[PDB]
RNA sequence: UGCUUCUGCU
RNA sequence: AGUAGUAACA
């Protein structure tokens, strides 16, 4: 049964108050969301009540180990990115007086201009919003909410009540009592409260790691980015290798040279991303990641005429096997990796007593980790069994997890049949595992949540959460200040929750109408951007060889997200360059063809989508430069190019080609 | 693998 | 204004 403070938290929910649960992390926010759910639909006929997520993993979690017990009297439905594509989201909900869902797919139901797909607001009576911190900026959750604001501050009736879940409004950067207060109040204006509800040990320690003293291999890393940076004729050129300012001025001096058509420079400075990217992963794991890293960037490569690429691969080869064999000498191990087997020797003997999670930033560093644990016989022995975890991102340097696979790896941690995760921030926040009482945070840079977040996920009585990082290191002062800005949140919410009524009331009002104004300016903003040039006079380039492809006006979207060119000359200028493309996810009216490549230089462009009974490349905006009247410009978002593109019609496209023949 | 929110950084 | 990551959607 509920306990005493579960009570307290949802007795302004259960009178119908837009509320805040505000309970630490393990407290138990979700059933006490389930008695919410529960009373409220006792209370009245033809409720419905949405139930909000931020990770896929958690619409099961939530369904199967809390929600499911509405099911005695109720119709409880669960509804993520995998299932999306099995009916219209309308039609389910409606169908349905609980539904549990990635934010996305509510979003998306709310846009809808299918009468089947589509729901309004007023469909609910009740919304669960959770880990409801995330309702701020232009977060999903906060396009939602603001949504709400516009009709409430409009004066629609029978806009469903409110529910927030979270251990951690945070302070949103603010280090002073005031801002820290101005935040809360601007969460609380953003998802409508009326009352922040509270109620009425774990061990850290810091496992610090000193800088290696002889770093050789990443020492010849640096020499080779000179000879490179020699070899470009440039000066002002960064000096400051191995760091993410480099990382940043690299990357922008690409994006220059792809805008000016300096192809010895561009491809210079993309092989020097790959050198600093070695030297990152060298100092985050093993020397022979981050030669890894560079051998396959230089092994995808074939023979070529161009001179700067013929020099590159050169400078590569002469270094290679001196690399390698440095990569292979235990002398110049990353003492990062050194204090972690230490933390995984202590507390992982006798074998199978503890349950851990080990956080790290990337999808790639967590494969790492789990391979070097295989490879340390340091800690073969001590049964620890270990899988990675990932969200569904991805990239070229790593793919990411199905909500399968994912499932698989927590159901196995959950009792034990796995023992050790090494996860990104994807199992930060919401996973429960009663068992797990041991947290590392590998290296990390977050804000206050994250760190709050990640810590809680050792449920256990006698759990411990380690930090390990560089001493003396930003890494350090970071954690410390965000100790002290947990702290400062709590003071804030306090003072929020003891505010006058009046004086509340009108700054909530004062914070939702600037809200809805601010919208409705940035909107308007980016309408003036997109509108600044016809599409016929917008000419992409490849941004490799730099030929012209197409047109502004050749340009077509599909729901809102894929690009696709409608032009049937312009399989002229690409060369369709893989097999068939297979994604794990189903979508309703498309799947994935074939790569397609710069008929020209082989430089990536997109893929070509299967829509129905058409075929159609969908252009990747980062693959070209974007040439109108008034600049050269590479985008990394179609979002604000400046010109209009039109929705896609496939009755028109199909009317149209079969005019051609 | 198309997309762009968030977080870190400048 | 970018950049890097990440996650969500498709
Ligand atoms: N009243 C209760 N009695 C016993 N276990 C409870 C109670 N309420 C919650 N739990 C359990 O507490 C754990 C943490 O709950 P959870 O909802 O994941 O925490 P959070 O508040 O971070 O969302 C879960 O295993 C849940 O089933
Ligand atoms: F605060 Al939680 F799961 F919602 F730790
Ligand atoms: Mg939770
Ligand atoms: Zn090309």
């Amino acid at each position: 049964s509920l306990h005493g403070y579960q009570l307290e938290a949802v007795a302004p929910a259960l009178r119908g108050r837009n509320s805040i649960v505000w309970l630490p992390t393990g407290a138990g926010k979700t059933r006490a969301a389930v008695h919410v759910c529960r009373r409220h639909l006792e209370g009245r006929r033809g409720g419905r009540v949405a139930v909000l997520v931020n990770k896929v993993h958690l619409v099961q979690q939530h369904l199967e180990k809390e929600f499911h017990v509405l099911r005695d009297a109720f119709k409880v439905t669960a509804v993520s990115g995998d299932s999306s594509h099995k009916c219209f989201f309308g039609q389910l909900a409606k169908g349905s007086d609980v539904v549990i869902c990635t934010a996305q797919i509510l979003q998306n139901a709310l846009l809808s201009g299918e009468e089947e797909a589509r729901v309004e607001l007023t469909d609910f009576s009740l919304l669960v919003i959770d880990e409801c911190h995330h309702t701020q900026k232009e977060a999903v959750y906060n396009k939602i909410m603001l949504s709400y604001l516009q009709k409430k501050l409009s004066g629609q009736r029978d806009l469903p009540q409110i529910l927030g879940l979270t251990a951690s409004p945070g302070t949103g950067g603010e280090t002073s009592f005031e801002g820290a207060v101005e935040h809360i109040l601007q969460i609380c204006a953003n998802l409508d409260t009326e009352v922040i509800a509270s109620a009425q040990q774990p061990t850290k320690q810091y496992d610090l790691c000193q800088e290696r003293e002889q770093d050789p291999f990443g020492q010849r890393l640096k020499k080779i980015m000179a000879q490179i940076q020699e070899h470009m004729e440039m000066p002002e050129l960064p000096q400051n290798f191995g760091t993410q300012v480099y990382e940043q001025r690299i990357v922008e001096l690409e994006n220059r040279a792809a805008e000016r058509f300096c192809r010895k420079t561009r491809v210079c400075a993309l092989h020097l991303r790959r050198y600093n990217d070695a030297l990152l992963i060298n100092d985050t794991v093993r020397m022979m990641d981050a030669f890894q890293c560079l051998q396959q960037f230089y092994a995808d490569k074939r023979d070529t005429k161009d001179p700067t690429e013929r020099f590159l691969a050169t400078t590569f080869e002469e270094n290679r096997a001196t690399l390698q064999a440095l990569a292979g000498d235990q002398r110049y191990e990353n003492p990062r990796l050194s204090k972690l087997e230490e933390i995984l020797q202590e507390h992982f003997q006798p074998p199978g007593s503890s349950r851990g999670i080990v956080f790290t930033k990337t999808r790639q560093s967590a494969h790492s980790l789990l391979s070097w644990l295989q490879d340390t016989a340091g800690l073969c022995g001590q049964h620890i069994r270990a899988a990675v975890l990932t969200g569904s991102g991805h990239s070229n340097q790593a793919k990411g997890m199905t909500q399968n696979e994912q499932q698989d790896v927590i159901t196995l941690f959950r009792y034990g049949e796995l023992n050790l995760l090494f996860s990104t921030s994807v199992a930060e926040e919401g996973l429960d595992i009663p068992e797990c009482n041991i947290v590392v945070r590998y290296g990390l840079m977050t804000n206050e949540i994250a760190m709050v977040q990640a810590q809680g996920r050792a449920r256990a009585q006698n759990s411990m959460y380690s930090v390990l990082a560089k001493a003396n290191s930003r890494e350090v002062y970071r954690e410390q200040l965000n100790e002290s800005l947990v702290g400062l949140m709590e003071r804030a919410i306090r003072a929020v929750q003891a505010m006058p009524e009046r004086k509340y009331r009108l700054k909530i009002v004062e914070l939702q109408r600037n809200a809805v104004l601010s919208w409705q300016v940035k909107e308007a903003r980016s309408s003036e951007r997109r509108q600044l040039h016809d599409p016929d006079d917008v000419y992409f380039h490849c941004v490799n060889c730099n030929v012209a492809v197409c047109r502004g006006s050749d340009i077509r979207t599909v729901e809102a997200m894929h690009h696709v060119n409608i032009n049937p000359n312009f399989r002229f200028y690409y060369t369709v360059s893989s097999g068939k493309i297979h994604f794990e996810r189903t979508f309703r009216d498309w799947e994935p063809g074939c790569r397609i490549v710069c008929s020209e230089c082989r430089q990536e462009w997109g893929m070509e989508m299967i829509y129905r009974n058409v075929t159609l490349p969908i252009l990747s905006i980062k693959n070209f430069v974007v040439v109108t009247p008034d600049e050269k410009k590479k985008y990394k978002k179609w979002s604000t190019v400046t010109f209009p593109i039109e929705e896609f019609s496939y009755l028109e496209y199909c009317s149209s080609t079969q005019d051609e023949s």
